[PDB]
């Protein structure tokens, strides 16, 4: 009801119906409406017709351009401090910090930033009143998940940016189809502003709205909500992304009794027709989605994509770990990106696809470091600042983290039940990072407490500690994430994958790297595919199994410096481990579990014995 007509949003309504929306729905939508005062409320129904419509919009106000070379793909530039995710305002909000991240013994928790409920309120009252005034809400009814999935879950994300919208289209389903499967069913409240309302207050870069200043991104798990004001990108605005894949998800999944993690998935068939499915957790740059789309170059080898970025994951009553891609596309980093390094993306995204941050051709191609691809004589290139560059110039042509997003279903090697409903059925599980010298090309984890141990050691690069890969997207504290994920071993009839580690940049001497890579790391799962059939391919080592000589398939690669590669020096891993210690000590502290204590023990003694 009313006494006037301040709260009833109905007369601003430009597409879809308050009416039709479900009653917590509509709440949540007139709620924001009334704080921010849009001009308009959009509710998406996630059709073509508004998707090209909106692209058209964007166009036409020249926020994004049109790259004439390929099909129905866009190019958007930034403003340079709205570039990536800042962890530093990146924050989750509890009653108390001890859930969040877990209380350091010495230093500052690098696991996480914790803000109070008091510190976020004030926050929030000093943003977002009256933050869309001249704007249009767009309302983003979606699913993490195949919309039937039991594995998934629903979100309704609010935005100012037409570029969310795209973009959400693309990174997960939307539209009609989401509301009206979601009912009176919960959902996770999104709500996001670019933080610029009109009258600009302030002058607009590249066309592109965004407040650095007041950059905040806020996880209030409790509450069920996601609220991020004054960046446009990536994972601070595609509120899916991260923000409800990994943190809101990783609390739910502790709750809920399942697992939400930064992984790909990916299917191997071998020359016997097996298929296995594969799950990976490396940080970033350290090349998951070079993994989840490998073309491989063994023979009779056969990889194909279900996800490269998120896995859910859920032990069913068959004690099978189920695993979904919750995503509906790649959000891939642009650079490095070539036909040598990953020719399954380079094939999908020369359509449909949405390019922020890289350089553009003469003739409306796209460009960037690592391409390795040369352009004909006469092309020139105008880089990601929109200025004109040389291949040979003291600066990159496209941000380090620029990004591409690409549909999924358009992947030539998309997995046939890459969005079925109940998931596939994880047998391994990788974890790596980058480390130049010490850690040897493969490893194979003990046991289940063993392998939770090599995921809680991730180290990368200066080289530092991400844990899982998931340092900068833990929903809760990183002590109970342990926990919980050791108690899956005490799961009725639970059928535990086995767990690996890699890595593929160990390098010599003189800095280069020991091991091919990316097509010929077909080689590494071929082994770890034996492995988990028992087959007798291991050698038991200090650190864990490792292939024995001659198991690995090393036919077509000329001489590799195996004995280099797989070298297990003493003195470094007495290195390791002690900076293993004072990093769970100091971190992780009063939480560290009981298991992972021992199995730093475990590793310490057997490394003395050497
Ligand atoms: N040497 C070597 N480098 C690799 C290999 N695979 C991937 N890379 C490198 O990893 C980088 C690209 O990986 P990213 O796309 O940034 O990794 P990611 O996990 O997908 O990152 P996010 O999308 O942010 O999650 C490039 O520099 C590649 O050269 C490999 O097998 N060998
Ligand atoms: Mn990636
Ligand atoms: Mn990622
Ligand atoms: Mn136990
Ligand atoms: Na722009």
């Amino acid at each position: 009801p009313q006494l006037h007509n301040g709260l009833d949003f109905s007369a601003k309504v430009i597409q879809g119906s308050l009416d039709s929306l479900p009653q917590e729905v509509r709440k949540f939508v007139e709620g924001n409406a009334q704080l921010c005062q849009p001009e308009y409320i959009h509710i998406c129904d996630g059709s073509e017709e508004e998707y090209g419509r909106l692209l058209a919009h964007m166009q036409e106000e020249g926020v994004i351009r049109k790259l004439k070379k390929y099909d129905n793909c866009w190019l958007a530039l930034t403003d340079p401090r709205d570039v990536a995710r800042i962890e530093s305002k990146t924050v989750i909000i509890t009653q108390e910090q001890r859930d969040t991240v877990p209380i350091p013994k010495s230093g500052q928790s690098q696991l996480g930033r914790w803000m109070s409920e008091e510190d976020f309120e004030k926050a929030f009252n000093a943003r977002f009143p009256g933050c869309m005034k001249g704007r249009t809400m767009y309302v983003i009814p979606f699913s993490m998940g195949p919309l039937g999935s039991p594995l998934a879950k629903i979100g309704i994300e609010l935005t100012d940016s037409p570029y969310v919208v795209a973009s959400m289209r693309i990174m997960t389903r939307m539209g009609t189809s989401v509301l009206e499967a979601l009912g009176d069913g919960e959902f996770i409240k999104c709500l996001h502003s670019v933080g610029c309302p009109l009258p600009l207050k302030k002058p607009l870069v590249n066309n592109w709205a965004c407040n650095p200043e007041l950059t905040l991104i806020a996880h209030l798990p409790d509450r069920r909500e996601i609220i991020s004001f004054g960046s446009g990108y990536g994972g601070n605005s595609l509120l899916g992304k991260k923000c409800f894949a990994l943190r809101i998800a990783s609390r739910l999944a502790k709750e809920e009794g399942w697992l939400a993690e930064h992984m790909l998935i990916l299917g191997i068939t071998n020359p016997e027709g097996k298929k296995k499915y594969l799950a990976a957790a490396f940080p970033s740059a350290c090349g998951k989605t070079n993994l989840a789309m490998m073309n491989p170059t063994l023979p009779g080898w056969k990889v194909e994509c279900v996800g490269d970025d998120i896995a859910w994951m859920k032990f069913d009553a068959q004690g099978n770990l189920r695993a979904i891609n919750p995503e509906n596309g790649f959000f891939g980093v642009a650079p490095g990106t070539s036909v040598k390094t990953n020719p399954n993306a380079i094939k999908t995204i020369q359509k449909n696809t949405i390019f922020t941050n890289v350089a553009e051709t003469s003739d409306g191609g796209v460009y960037w470091e690592g391409i390795d691809e040369p352009l004909a004589p006469g092309v020139t290139i105008t880089s990601w600042k929109n200025k004109e560059w040389r291949p040979q110039d003291e600066e990159p042509c496209a941000h380090p983290n620029s990004r591409f997003c690409t549909p999924a279903s358009q992947c030539p090697i998309i997995d046939p039940a890459w969005e079925s409903p109940e998931g596939v059925p994880i047998e391994g599980i990788i974890f790596g990072g980058r480390r130049p010298a010490g850690v040897p090309l493969v490893y194979e984890a003990l046991s289940w407490q063993h392998g939770v141990f090599v995921g809680a050691a991730m180290r990368s690069e200066v080289i530092m500690h991400d844990p899982f890969a998931m340092r900068p997207f833990f929903g809760y504290n990183f002590g109970k994430y342990l926990a919980h994920w050791l108690s899956m071993a005490h799961r009725p009839a639970a059928k535990l994958p086995k767990i690996f580690h890699v890595n593929w940049f160990r390098k010599d001497k003189n800095g280069k790297f020991l091991w091919p890579g990316f097509g010929e790391n077909s080689r590494v799962l071929e082994w770890m595919f034996g492995r988990i059939e028992g087959e007798d391919s291991a050698k038991l080592t200090p650190i864990g199994y490792v292939p024995k000589e001659d198991a690995l398939n090393l036919k077509g690669l000329g001489d590799v410096n195996v004995e280099e590669l797989f070298g297990i020096s003493k003195e470094f891993w007495e290195k390791e481990v002690e900076e293993i210690d004072k990093y769970l000590e100091d971190q992780v502290n009063a939480d560290l579990p009981y298991e992972i204590e021992r199995e730093l023990r475990a590793l310490k003694q057997r490394i003395s014995q050497m």
